[PDB]
């Protein structure tokens, strides 16, 4: 009934899109841009799946947008009533539009997928994330009428599909859509033209659940983050169940490691990386430190800002700067400092010899006011918060912005700086941290901060003894599916771990923890936190070349070619 | 009669199997014994590794000063071939026993029955084993003469259960003989025609001990330990009596361990190495050499090599050469090791420090350097950087009447200045590999035990840089020797990394530290290092995550 698809009784729905793009080099650009329209433009983003390399400019546009008829609010939740009964297939309102039958929709849906795979035979790297969207629209139908929209306001290829939509089975075989009657539904959400024309054709039909589902990996490989339990009358299996017998059957039948030649990404500042392909070094510009181990009372910010070039030039990727330490203000430490390196660099930048080989600035602070300043004034990228966003939940809303996006590093620890030490029990260990920090996340992710921008930190050293900060590095393999920074740095349990007499154990702390970077690597870290960035970079170095090998199969070949002689 | 006697002067071939568990003497016993066969029963030409087996203390100071002299003679000269030893391997053509063969069917008979009935015996009845086996080239006429004489060996190392040897093969012989009875007389005759002779308590304690002899000794096919040094030693020997080759054998008893009981056997049975006198367990630990180079005043040196003890050193390697026409090699390292010889035996009051004592490394090629080290207990370990290819001479120098001493092989080209040149390999891995084996095969022909050779790549010695990390990468090669290396502020290191320049000293020392990590998760043996404070700080932190807390 067409009369109630424009009734102006504001309804509540869960939507799950999945979002594609081609272009490589500016994937990050593409999709986060998609994705803030989507949360303007239909609802609230409730879910994200990780970032995925698979196989098979707009800052102008940014300004230039109208309004929407909802009001957005940046404020947080707890939980979603809606979204719980997404999961479990509780009962939700009737669905305004012709729902095919069950055993229908199967048959259904094979003419499209083998139709489709002859009009292949007429005749390359995907970018996917899969998202989850409180909607105020009210039908499959009208939002993909949106979604076309939004594809459309983003053209000078960026696929935004619809993956489900409450508990619906729906297919609408052949449809035309009154080049005005999408007029009606668009100025039913946002506020208005030249557009519209290239739209009409382009919505030829609609399945819900889309039609490659369970089909494509990368679909399933995304949803699994999301919503792994996630039954559906559609599919005979699970979400995860059906992901899980993908990768099996890949490998028992066409002898293929499927997860090879699809990988997981997460982002630092707006650029892609493959996790667990590179170590990086964090550089730390402590300037409680720097400035008062003199003995001196001044802060110097022309000394501190020359710390960070010379760590740059040392080979750091990311830079970490503190005012806090373990009579003058945080913000005072920092912002200033963050100031004077800001200005230096563009003061350099004229040589665009230098332009791609900016660091990223990740600030470590607990502090509101002085992360807000920071980000106001372009001044970091990534907020460090070793309190997991415990101390102040409400920094959470500083990490997205008009357009916009922050990565966070999530830290676990107990009590401060002054109690931390006795506050040692646990129940399990490695799986109390681990769970602590997946549960940030999942609250992070429900606020609609990108999954694949959240980095985990066991924090090693606060409220753990010697013995546990060893245990937890020798179960890191425990964060094999995530991105994973640590700081063992200068750290008192490094010379537990030891059988003038106060500066040998300064090499041997900066020596052992070397040992410690090595293990990192070995065990695919994504980020170390360290102070000796060069030492640290010369270890990798060495490190990387003896595994960059020339020929795959030269050891066994060669072998063969010796027993021949 | 006496066709036992015959005058006839034979060249025979015999395997050993030497067997202890005393762990703590181990080596001393199993040498004393290895000495004394190549004293009284002719020439050590082959040993296998040495062994911590699973089943199946200094009055040998005083033992080894008052020995019978041989009345046959010892002769150091370097061989570089033997033919009875090929004649044996190949199982061609050698002289009839003088004692009575038996054929196939009647060993296999006899040879059962004696395995079932020492069976029960076990059965009814209610501690490792330290394991090693060679070949002697033996002057002693019949296997039965031979088990007197060596029999004589396991009565002299006895305290007026240490040590147990028996002959594995002797020629390509059959031999079962159920009820020796010897008569008291005809031992002494037998032992006086190869010992001269001073007594006669001990020739008492033999008459019982030899009941039956039997060639292959029973267990040969039955013992994992004795298989598994076989393996070592003579991979391809196929005895008429045994179904395969040692190797097959070996593999096939290996294989079916690993199913029909689902054991992996080898886990349990470790390959070992001996530096100075202790046991090493093959891969169980990354030893630091500390390098001192006097290049420096004896006082200074000696100082050095305190710092390195403390700094956590297990070996020092102390090096003359790099030169320099003023000050000969000699002039450099001999006083720099007397000093510390002496400065070390000043503290000879605290016997609880003096286990701490480094084992030391001499750096050289020069026989005459080596000659006045070894004569004044100067050093434990030859460090030949040519493999001994320079003055093979030098090989006599490793073993002595009582001690025997390690040598590390390392592998390069040309000399320091033809070196950068001479860069050309068809299977670089390999080609050293090889090098190295043929190398091992030659002081082994020579006498020198298997176990106290060490291996070396030489990486930057006749090697480009891409090339000694080339070799790096295919360490894994090495996983079955023992395995010495030196990267310690190489070229090779710096040219890996992307560009005061003692900065670049720093990214050397560091990226040392990274090869370190490598060494350590790769179970290299030894890594030769300038930096010990550094090098022991990375492998303890990395022994720490290894280590699994209950
Ligand atoms: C005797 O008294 C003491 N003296 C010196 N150090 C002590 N503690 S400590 O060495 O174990 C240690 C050192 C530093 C820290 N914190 C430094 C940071 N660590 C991290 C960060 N951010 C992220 N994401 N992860 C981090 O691990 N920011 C700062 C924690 C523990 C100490 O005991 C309390
Ligand atoms: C003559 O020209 C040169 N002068 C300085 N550096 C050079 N390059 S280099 O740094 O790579 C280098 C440095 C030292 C060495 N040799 C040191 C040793 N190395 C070992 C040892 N013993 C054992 N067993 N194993 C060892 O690896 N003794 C001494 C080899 C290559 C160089 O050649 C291009
Ligand atoms: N679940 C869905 N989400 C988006 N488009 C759909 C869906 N089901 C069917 N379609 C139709 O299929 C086409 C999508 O193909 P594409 O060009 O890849 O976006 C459009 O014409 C849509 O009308
Ligand atoms: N090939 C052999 N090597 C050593 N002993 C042997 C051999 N063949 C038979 N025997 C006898 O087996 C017993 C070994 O005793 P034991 O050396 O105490 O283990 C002695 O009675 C020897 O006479
Ligand atoms: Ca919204
Ligand atoms: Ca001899
Ligand atoms: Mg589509
Ligand atoms: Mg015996």
């Amino acid at each position: 009934i067409q009369e109630l698809i424009l009734s102006e009784e504001n309804k509540t729905n869960i939507a799950v899109l999945n979002l594609g793009t081609n272009d490589r080099r500016n994937a990050v650009l593409i999709l986060e841009t998609a994705l803030h329209l989507v949360e303007k433009y239909l609802g609230k983003i409730i879910n994200t799946s990780y970032l995925y390399e698979t196989v098979p400019y707009i800052n102008e546009l940014m300004q230039n947008l109208e309004e929407s008829k909802y009001e957005e609010n940046k404020e947080l939740i707890d939980k979603c009533e809606e979204y719980e009964t997404f999961l479990k297939n509780g009962k939700v309102d009737n669905s305004i539009l012709k729902e095919v039958n069950v055993e229908n929709y199967l048959l259904e849906c094979n003419n499209i997928i083998v139709k489709n795979d002859e009009i292949m035979k007429n005749n390359s790297y995907f970018y996917n994330l899969t998202v989850v969207v409180k909607t105020f629209v009210n039908d499959p139908l009208s939002m993909l009428v949106v979604i076309k929209y939004i594809e459309e306001l983003m053209k000078r290829i960026i696929d935004i599909d619809i993956l489900f939509f409450n508990d619906f089975t729906i297919f609408m075989k052949n449809i035309k859509l009154e080049k005005n009657m999408i007029y009606k539904i668009l100025s039913k959400y946002i506020h208005l033209q030249e557009i519209i024309n290239n739209m009409v054709d382009n919505i030829e039909f609609l399945s819900i659940p889309h039609v490659y589902t369970t089909h494509r990996y990368s679909i399933l490989l995304c949803l699994n983050d999301m919503i792994p339990e996630y039954k559906h009358n559609v599919l005979n299996n699970t979400i995860r169940c059906l992901y899980n017998k993908y990768v099996s059957r890949m490998k028992e039948q066409y002898n293929i490691n499927i997860k090879e030649n699809n990988k997981r990404i997460y982002v630092l500042k707006d650029r892609i990386s493959y996790l667990k392909e590179k170590t990086n070094i964090v550089g730390i510009l402590n300037v409680n430190y720097d400035s008062f181990s003199d003995g001196g009372i001044f802060v110097e910010p022309k000394r501190a800002v020359q710390r960070m070039f010379e760590m740059i030039n040392e080979g750091a990727s990311v830079i970490d700067i503190g005012g806090e330490s373990f009579k003058i203000s945080e913000r005072d430490l920092v912002v200033p400092v963050l100031q004077l390196f800001q200005k230096e660099w563009n003061d350099i930048k004229n040589k665009i010899v230098k332009c791609d080989a900016k660091p990223i600035i990740s600030i470590d602070t607990i502090n509101y006011n002085v992360f807000k300043e920071c980000v106001d004034n372009d001044l970091v990228d990534i907020l460090n918060d070793i309190s997991a966003c415990t101390n102040n939940p409400e920094i959470i809303k500083l990490l997205k912005k008009k357009n916009k996006f922050y990565s966070v590093v999530l830290m676990h620890k107990r009590g401060n700086p002054h109690t931390m030490d006795k506050l040692t029990n646990y129940d399990n260990l490695v799986y109390d941290i681990k769970n602590y920090l997946e549960q940030r996340l999942n609250f992070l992710v429900l606020n609609g901060i990108p999954r694949y921008r959240i980095l985990f930190d066991i924090g090693l050293g606060f409220a753990k003894k010697h013995d546990q900060s060893i245990k937890l590095l020798q179960n890191i393999h425990v964060y094999d599916e995530y991105p994973l920074f640590i700081g063992y740095s200068r750290k008192r349990f490094i010379s537990h771990c030891m059988n003038d007499k106060d500066q040998l154990l300064y090499q041997k702390n900066i020596c052992g923890g070397l040992a410690i970077a090595s293990y990192s690597y070995y065990k695919k870290v994504d980020l170390i936190r360290v102070h000796d960035v060069l030492e640290t970079k010369s270890v990798l170095d060495v490190l990387t070349k003896i595994d960059q090998v020339k020929d795959p199969n030269s050891s066994s070949v060669d072998k063969l070619a010796a027993a021949l002689e």
